[PDB]
């Protein structure tokens, strides 16, 4: 039962809290949302990502504002799960502190700024993930150009067109196979 | 990705650009039609790490017996990520010749790995995977620990009960933790 798990997100044993939030995630009701907001402050990182992961699952926009500060947890592997659940959620207020996130200590999680910042589609990431496409990183590159596609429209277009005229490497590539594709 | 495109896709999984390579491997993951199997599984040889990652993660989706011989080669991929993923499709596909290799699996270098091929194993739910988990629960890395708990959770059955018991009576530290909890529920 929910209130079993959402009590058991309390729990002395972190083994016991673990499977509690990975549960809740999969048979995740509105009820369930509180419980894991709070199980994001959690001691034990599993937890916390086990949390970031079940209320990207369940949409509900409570949770936004609290995982925009995750995307500053300690542990990259929770920022990475925070960074992807506001990409599912997927609120608008995600926008700029995802946009922050490209700019992380860990590829994996510049991986997940990126991603979301596409699901998400707003045009404000435009210009930052076309800076990532510059990273030393070539796989935050390579999410940072699918995120563009993802994103579309005219603003990416024409940032597109830029880049094919006077761009170079990674970059260049991506924009002449953008324009090429459309 | 457009549904529409399969071929072109298809065709794209040999361009010279490891860019549209990857893109194309890509989308036929998210599409995902049946006529991408065998494409998919010769990208599977992909010179690009990103590429084979993209193929065994979208031949995992799709659920084609014919991927499993593959993938499980794929588990000896020199990047991490790749064994991850080919771990992970293994699982989704539920073959039980998978087994084995994921046994092995679950002393990859790359702890990431380990927990793929955990989770792998207690998808297949295939019972060999018992005692291999149970040693899994000794590991040095405290999430791949967890991941063979959870595993030998989804198991279950008589021979996990059976482990179980021994651990509580013997065992010790989080495998002891993880027994007399499996207990007490």
């Amino acid at each position: 039962k929910v209130e079993m798990y959402i009590k058991n997100l309390q729990d002395d044993s972190y083994y016991v809290r673990r499977a509690a939030a990975y549960a809740l995630g999969k048979i995740g009701d509105e009820r369930a949302v509180e419980p894991l907001i709070k199980a994001l402050k959690d001691e034990d990182a599993w937890v916390r990502r086990a949390a970031a992961d079940a209320l990207g699952q369940i949409g509900d926009e409570r949770a936004v504002e609290p995982l925009i500060k995750a995307l500053k947890d300690e542990d990259g592997w929770v920022r990475q799960s925070a960074a992807v659940a506001l990409g599912q959620i997927g609120d608008e207020r995600a926008v700029e502190p995802l946009i922050k996130a490209l700019k992380d200590e860990d590829w994996f999680v510049r991986i997940a700024a990126a991603f979301a910042l596409g699901e998400i589609g707003d045009e404000r990431a435009v210009e930052p993930l076309i800076k990532a496409l510059k990273d030393e990183d070539g796989w935050v590159r390579q999410s940072a150009a699918d995120a563009l596609g993802e994103i579309g429209g005219e603003r990416v277009r024409a940032a597109m067109e830029k880049l094919a005229e006077t761009g170079t490497g990674f970059a260049r590539k991506v924009a002449v196979n953008y324009l090429e594709t459309h």
